[PDB]
């Protein structure tokens, strides 16, 4: 990843590991290390992901919001 990581991966249900960066990113990365997606926060992912049942993505971000990522990589929503 680009800069670094104290946010904890968390696993998805077809094995995507999913982990926060000091880059803004939270990165998408499948279990043979190749890299799915990165989505683009707008601030220093430290937050360790939640998955729903549904396979949505949460992740906390240091400006404002929660964001709800799709699986796909796609915003679903920001509070």
């Amino acid at each position: 990843t680009g800069g670094s990581v104290h946010s904890s991966p968390a696993i998805g249900q077809d094995g995507t590991i999913y982990v926060g960066s000091n880059d803004h990113y939270l990165y998408a990365i499948n279990p043979n290390g190749k890299l799915k997606w990165k989505f683009e926060t707008g601030g220093s992912v430290h937050s360790s992901p939640a998955i729903g049942q549904d396979g949505t993505i949460y992740v906390g971000s240091n400006d404002h919001y929660l964001y709800a990522i799709n699986p796909n990589g796609k915003l679903k929503w920001k509070f």
